[PDB]
C-alpha cells in the first residue's frame, strides 16, 4: 500500500486506540509556523498559567512519512504536566510528498520560532529543550546540531526516545536481530520503506542531518536517551549516546527490559511506558532548572 | 582484612567521598526501633511540614557488612526531596556479627514500626513503599515478601536498585563476566565473601529470606529495578523483575549503559546517577498517589 | 511434543521422529557390534562403531542426549557414525538407562560404567586404552562431565577429553538469562516447562538437583581433561554451558566453548539438513582425533 | 604498537613479534615451493604447502591478516602449514601488495589474480581445480571474501567455499555495537586508532570504503559459495562478521558463523599457545575438507 493510505492507518489506529488517557491539562493553543514555502501546525502545551516556563519542543515519530500532533497528543499533555513545561509539539512535513532536508528545516524553523515568539507563549527563552521518539528523536539530534553549528545555544537539554540516528546501509546487530524476528514491531522491511520515501537519493544517508551519528558529536547539549531492549534501533541509539559521551558531550542512556520499539506510545496500556514518560519529564525539569 | 576495618574504610571512604553535595530538606529526626534484642538506629526525612505524607523505607546498601545512615544519607535527602515523601533509613544490623535472619528482620520490623508510629511521624498508612540497594534491594525485596504473606498490604510499591536477589552459588552470566574482570566494583571474591560473613550455613542461601528470586512472586507490590550495563548483578536483578511479572506481579527494569554496580551511590558526580535517583522518586510518587 | 501425556509415549513420539533424521543419511563406517555391558542390576546396550580395521585405535565413549527421558543407540547412530569415521576412533554409544523408570544416579552409574567397560575390554576391542574420550549432547554432556568428574576424583586418568555438545550442568531451579529468555520464547526447541518436566521423571527429590553428579557445575572443575563445549545461540542452556567452559578454565583445566549462530538446542541431531550441525560435528571429530594423539 | 611511528617500521615490529609465533611451533609438510605470480607491475610472492604427494589434490588459497599493511608469507606460514595437513589440501599462501605503498584495489586485484593463477597452474600443481577454496584472517578475510564476490560476478564458479577468520567487512564509519565495545577497552588486540589507521593507509579516497571491494558487507550477497565465519567474543569485528553470514544465508547463499569465547582478534595466529587458536584451526581445516569433496 501506498504511503497515503498507511499514514490514514496508522492515524486511525492510534486515535482508535487512545480513546482513553485523559491527560488533563491547563491550555493547549494551536498554532501556525512559517516555514520554506509556506506554514505548518504546531500544538502547545500549558502546564499552568504562568510567565517565563521552561519550554521542549516535541518532535513525533512516524518514518517520516507517518505520525501527527494527534497522533501522540497524550504523549505531549502528560510531558507537559509532569515536567510542567509547555510542549510545543510540531506537524513538520512528511514523506514522499516532502522529501529530506524538509522534516529537519522545519524542525528546526519551529524551534527558532519558539524563542523569536517566547514572550508571545510566555516561555523562558534560556530554556527551552527538544524531544522526539523515533524518527522525532532523530529530528530532535538534528535540530540540537544545528543549533551547535549556528552557536545560537537555543537548546539546553534533548531526550532521545529510540531515535534512529544511522539511516546508512551499514546495519547494526540490533538492527538485524530486532528487524527480522516473528515480533518485531518494525520490520526490517519497513525501515528499508521508510528510507526510500524519505531520501531521494541514498547517499543522502551519510549526511548527518539524514544520520545524526556520522557527525562529531562534540559540544552538544546534555542528553537523555532512551532504548527497548527487543528494539532493531537500540544499538545505533545507545552508540548515539556512547559517541556524544567519548567527545565530551554529555549523555545518559537508559534501556527498558522487554519492551518494544514504540512504546512510551502505549504508555496507557503499558507500564515500562509510564516509568519512561516519568523520566522524561523528571530529566527535562532538571535539565532546565535556572 | 577483617570485616571490621573494611567497616571502617568504606565508611572513611564515603563521607569522605560526600562532603559535597548538599541535599536540602526540611526535617530529619532520628529514631530507635525496637528489634528482637534491642533497638536499633533509623533517620527520617522529611520533605515538607505536613499530614498524611507517603513514607519509603529505604535499606542501604553494603553487602550485608557494611553502610549505615550516614553512608546513604545524601541518597535519603534527594529522595524525599524529590519524590516528596518521608524516608526513613533504616540503620539495620550488620553482618558477621549479627547473621542472616536479623537484617532481614529489623528490615521487617522498621517497616512495620513505621506504619504503627504513623500518626506521629506524620505520615500516609496506606501509602507506603520500600526501597534499597545492592544489599538494600534485597532486604527491600524480602520485606516485600513477608508483607505479602503476612496479607497485612503495608507495601504498596517497591524500588529495588541493584539488587542482589540469589546468594546461592548457581553464577549467573553477568555475575562471572563482570565479577572477573580487571574493571569492576564489584570483585567476585568479594562477593563470595559476603555470602560468608552473612550466611552461617551455606544452604541458607536457599532460602527465600537470603535468595527472594528461588521464591513465588506472585502477589507482589508493583516493582521498579534498575540495572547498570556493568555490574554482575545485572542479570539476577532483571531476572528478579521478568519472573515477577510472568507470575502476575507488576514490574519494570531499567538498565543504564556504561554504569558500574553502586553507581547511584556517586551521583552528585556522575550524571546516570542523578537521572536514576530522579526517576526512583518519580516512580516513588506515582506509585503513592491515592 | 505434550507433557500432558506419558514419557513412554512421548519416548515413543521422539523415537519416531529422531529416526526420520537417521533415516536421511548414509554415513559409512567399516564395522558395529551391539554389545551388552553388565552394569548393577543386569546390562545396558551400547553399540561399537569401528572406523577401520586395526589395533591400538582412539575409542569416544558417546552418551545420547533426551533429557534423560528420551533418546537410544538408534536415535543418535548417525552422529555416532559420522562421529567415528572422521575422528579415526571407535565410537561407543550408550543406551544409559531412562527415567521415570530408573532414576537419578542410575543413568550416571550405567555411564561411568559403560567407560570403564570400554577400557577393560580395549585388547578385544582394537583398542588403546591411553586413548579414550567421552561426548554427549544435552543430557548426554552432561553424563559425559560428571564421568570426567568421576574418572577424576578416582585418579584413573582414563578421560584423556571430553567433548560436551550444548550440554545439561545445572538442574537446581536458578535460571540463568538464557534459561529464561530462550526457555520462553515462542520459537523454543526447548521450552523451560519441558526442562522443569524432565527433571522431575529424573530427580526422586529435588534437593538431588544439588548433587554434583546431577548439576556438575557446581562440583570443583580443576584437574579435570581437556573440554571443548558446543553450545547454541539461542539455546536456553546456552550460558549455563559456556559458564562451566569458563568455571573450567578459571580452576586450571582446559576449556574451549564455541557458540554457533542461529542454532537451537538440539541442532547436531539434525546435521543432515542443517549445515551448521555438520560444521558442529566435523569440529567435534577434529577436537577428539587431536585430542587423542599418542 | 604506536601508529605515531612509520608503517614501515611498524610493519618490521609486527613481523619480528609475529615470526616468535611460527618459531614455536613445528608443523611437519610433504613440501614447499616459494612461487613467482605475475600482476599488473609485475610479480607477488606465493608459498605453495603440499600436503602429500599426490595428483588432482584440492587446493586452498590463504590471504594473510595484517590490516592491510601488516603480515606476510612468514607470518603466517604455521597456520597454512597445519591447514595444509590437516585438510589434505594443497595451500598457497599469497604475498598480496601492501599499503600505503600499494593502495585499495590492489591487494584485491592481487588476490583475485592468485586465484586464477592456481586454477590456470593446477596440473603443474597437482591441483584438482574444480576443487578450490579460499581463506584468510582479519584483512585476509576481506580480501577471501572480496574474491568470492568476484569469482561470482565472474560467473567462473573457481571458490567453491570459503573460510572466513575473523574477517573485516566493512570499512566505513557506521561502527557496530562490537566495533566500539572492543575497539575502546583498555584489553584490546584492535584498538579502535589502530582500525582507523588501517583505513587511512589502505584506502586513498574515503568513499572508497563504500565500494564493494572494500567493504564486502554492501555487496549482495546472494549467490555465493558456501561460507564458514570465525570470530571471537571481544574481537570489535565481531559484530560485522556474523551479520555478514546472517546477509550471506538471507540472500539464499550458505554460511555458518562461530563464536570462540573467551577470544580476541587474532588469536588463531596464536594457536601454538592458545588451545582455542588451535581448535579453531581444526575447524577450518576440516570445514575445508568437507567443503572440498567431489
Amino acid at each position: 500500500a501506498s504511503p497515503q493510505e498507511l499514514r490514514r492507518q496508522v492515524e486511525e489506529q492510534s486515535r482508535l486506540l487512545t480513546a482513553a488517557v485523559q491527560e488533563p491539562i491547563a491550555e493547549t493553543r494551536d498554532v501556525h509556523i512559517p516555514v520554506s514555502g509556506g506554514s505548518i501546525r504546531a500544538r502547545v502545551y500549558f502546564p499552568k498559567k504562568a510567565a517565563g516556563l521552561p519550554a521542549v519542543l516535541y518532535y513525533h515519530g512516524g518514518g517520516f512519512v507517518f505520525g501527527s500532533i494527534e497522533t501522540h497528543d497524550h504523549i505531549c499533555r502528560r510531558l507537559s504536566r509532569l515536567s510542567d513545561s509547555v510542549v510545543v509539539s510540531v506537524d513538520y512535513r512528511l514523506a514522499p510528498e516532502y522529501k529530506f532536508p524538509t522534516a529537519v528545516e522545519d524542525a528546526y524553523a519551529a524551534l527558532k520560532w519558539v524563542a523569536d515568539r517566547a514572550d508571545e507563549l510566555g516561555v523562558d527563552p534560556d530554556r527551552i529543550a527538544v524531544a522526539g521518539d523515533s524518527a522525532g528523536g532523530n529530528l530532535a539530534a538534528v535540530v540540537s546540531i544545528l543549533d551547535r553549528n549556528s552557536g545560537e545555544k537555543l537548546v539546553k537539554k534533548q531526550v532521545l526516545i529510540y531515535p534512529v540516528v544511522n539511516m546508512t546501509g551499514v546495519p547494526t546487530a540490533s538492527l538485524v536481530e530486532f528487524g527480522v524476528a516473528e515480533t518485531t514491531s518494525l520490520p526490517i522491511e519497513l525501515m528499508v520503506w521508510f528510507g526510500r520515501q524519505y531520501l531521494k537519493r541514498p547517499e543522502e544517508a551519510y549526511d548527518f542531518k539524514a544520520s545524526p551519528l556520522l557527525a562529531d558529536l562534540g559540544g552538544l547539549p546534555p542528553a537523555l536517551v532512551v532504548t527497548a531492549e527487543y528494539d532493531p534501533l537500540r544499538d545505533e541509539g545507545e552508540l548515539y549516546a556512547y559517541k556524544m559521551k567519548a567527545s565530551g558531550s554529555r549523555a545518559v542512556a537508559v534501556r527498558f527490559a522487554g519492551m518494544v520499539h514504540g512504546f512510551v506510545s502505549f504508555y496507557p496500556f503499558v507500564d515500562a511506558g509510564r516509568e519512561a514518560l516519568d523520566l522524561a519529564a523528571a530529566s527535562i525539569r532538571s535539565g532546565l532548572q535556572p
